[PDB]
């Protein structure tokens, strides 16, 4: 309507429903729009968002259409608080999906959850867009068990020093490869890096990545050549994939076409 852009949403459209919680830019709440459509809002806290960034950026972000991408439906910008409107995942965060063990999990089953996110990221790596921050608690999980990846790019506004600084507290240390550590070289490479700590996740049922260390201690680990093992759940090719995610040379670690192609091979292999 009038005085509304492509990218824009009349907040009168918003039925507010249950809270879902809390993340990195505050309160976050189902509801539906024009009274009959799914969405989740995101109440973006005062002085959490690089806002007029963001703004000019969510233009672009609404194109990102994907089936397993959570997608952007647009933004209330004539406001404070502003409000992002996304699609609306019933079974929350992939991580404590993952962690609830009443699930009994196959294997078959979490292989397709790789798949999904690996899908994903392939449209990213496809309109040469990292997401930054991949990692199980940034992927959701919808009412048909479809694992979608979620908040990709917003990384890039988070105003939280202890976050965008790579020895801060709430810095990715335990999904960053070791020339993102050691340089601040950021590449379609520590996505790649990124993804192989989320197989990780997958097939451990939700364990903490190097579990028994700190992240200045992970941080030397995986500078000297070390790192994670195989979970119990992932056969050898499993690992072999995930594995291959983590060369420490970031050139030899395989593009997200090739991930996906390795994964379709071995839900063949063990159909
Ligand atoms: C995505 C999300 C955030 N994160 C963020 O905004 C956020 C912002 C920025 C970042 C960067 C910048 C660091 C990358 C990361 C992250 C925070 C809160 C809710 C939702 C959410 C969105 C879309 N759909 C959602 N659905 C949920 C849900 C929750 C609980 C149940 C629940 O209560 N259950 C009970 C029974 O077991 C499981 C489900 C069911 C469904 N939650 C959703």
């Amino acid at each position: 309507g009038l005085g509304y852009g492509s990218w824009e949403i009349d907040p009168k459209d918003l039925t507010f429903l249950k809270e879902l919680g809390t993340g990195q830019f505050g309160v976050v709440k189902y509801g539906k729009w024009r009274g009959q459509y799914d969405v989740a809002i995101k109440m973006i806290k005062e002085g959490s968002m690089s806002e007029d960034e963001f703004i000019e950026e969510a233009k672009v972000m609404m194109n990102l259409s994907h089936e397993k991408l959570v997608q952007l439906y647009g933004v209330c910008t004539k406001q404070r608080p502003i409000f992002i409107i996304t699609e609306y995942m019933a079974n929350g965060c992939l991580l404590n999906y993952l962690r609830e063990m009443r699930h009994r999990f196959q294997t078959q089953q979490l292989l397709e959850m790789c798949k999904d996110v690996c899908e994903a990221m392939e449209y990213l790596e496809s309109k040469q867009f990292l997401h930054r921050d991949l990692a199980a608690r940034n992927c959701l999980v919808n009412d048909q068990g479809v694992v979608k990846v979620s908040d990709f790019g917003l990384s890039r506004y988070v105003l939280d020093d202890e976050y965008t600084s790579s020895v801060g507290s709430k810095f990715p240390v335990r999904w960053s490869p070791p020339e993102v550590l050691m340089y601040s070289k950021f590449s379609s490479k520590s996505d790649i890096w990124a993804f192989g700590v989320l197989m990780w996740e997958i097939y451990s049922l939700g364990k903490m990545p190097y579990e028994r260390f700190t992240n200045s201690e992970t941080a030397e680990h995986i500078a000297q050549g070390l790192r994670l093992y195989r979970p119990h759940l992932a056969s050898e090719k499993v690992y072999t994939i995930m594995y291959s995610c983590w060369h420490e040379k970031a050139d030899e670690r395989p593009t997200f076409k090739i991930l996906l192609s390795n994964i379709l091979d071995v839900m063949d292999e063990e159909s």
